[PDB]
């Protein structure tokens, strides 16, 4: 059952954005491929993310892969959410690259606000 995944370089840079990937965050393929990643999520994580890789990249340090974490995605139309990712690591022609895999939490966020305020 294919979840919103999404394929990178190793300077985050789109190269394959699945069919669900379209729908959550209302980028299509063609629109996606060629951009960076961080075009997915709201600043401050934005103008981070190619930090966040190169600094994995150099220190070989995990800090999501193999760990998985929630954190804030940020669709086209702009409104942002709740996500899991969990990123897995591949060797393509020498480069390295890498996958991500988003699973919304937007409901699962909204049941647990909806049971809160209702005492
Ligand atoms: C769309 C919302 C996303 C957010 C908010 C996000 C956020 C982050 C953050 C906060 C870090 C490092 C912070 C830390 O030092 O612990 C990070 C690292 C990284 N992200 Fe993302 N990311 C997103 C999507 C993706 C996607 C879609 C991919 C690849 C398909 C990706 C690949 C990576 C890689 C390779 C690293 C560094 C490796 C590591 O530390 O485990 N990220 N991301």
């Amino acid at each position: 059952i294919p979840d919103a995944m999404i394929v990178i370089d190793g300077h985050g840079i789109i190269q394959l954005f699945s069919t669900a990937a379209e729908r959550l965050f209302g980028w299509s393929e063609l629109e996606a491929i060629g951009q960076n990643v961080n075009i997915l999520m709201p600043e401050p994580d934005r103008s981070r993310h190619d930090s966040y890789i190169s600094r994995y990249r150099t220190t070989s340090d995990p800090h999501i892969i193999g760990i998985g974490a929630i954190v804030t995605g940020k669709r086209r139309d702009g409104t942002t959410f709740p996500m899991h990712l969990s990123i897995g690591e591949m060797q393509s022609g020498g480069e390295p690259y890498f996958t991500g895999f988003v699973r919304d939490l937007t409901e699962h966020q909204q049941t647990q606000a909806r049971l809160q305020e209702l005492q």
